[PDB]
């Protein structure tokens, strides 16, 4: 079968990849800055004691 | 002009590049998720003590 | 950077060229062989 | 399903004969005109010295 299925899937492929690029980046910026937030009021409230 | 391999390989280059970059970013999500339950669960422990 | 999209048409478009111009190359080779043949027959109705 | 690294080298390879087709195509088009041209000069030669 014609080469442009396959070409048109491997374009459909690289949309997927970079939007899940994005995706993953974005959650991982924000689990990493909920986090860092926890540890500091962690230890703030360690030293009140 | 410039031969049609070259056009070939980097793309070739940029699905590795991206399947890559997403299982990388997948495994370090993973770890993130997991420190930030660990920190979670020691803050109820401080907040119960 | 280039974004890849940029890359993958290119591909596509170097794809679908060589598709054409052996299209092309086969059709012109058709006309160039009839051509070919009517002469040397003609030729032959010549040398006699 | 199928790792895309599969279809991305039939791609390959269907350009790597493409080229070779290509060379070919041209080569012999060249050669038969060039044999035809040749035969259309003899004959035009000769058929004007009858």
């Amino acid at each position: 079968v014609h080469w442009s299925i396959v070409y048109r899937q491997l374009g459909n492929l690289l949309e997927q990849y970079e939007v899940e690029i994005a995706r993953l980046k974005s959650q991982l910026v924000l689990e990493k800055k909920l986090r860092i937030q926890v540890e500091k009021e962690m230890e703030s409230v360690k030293t009140k004691q």
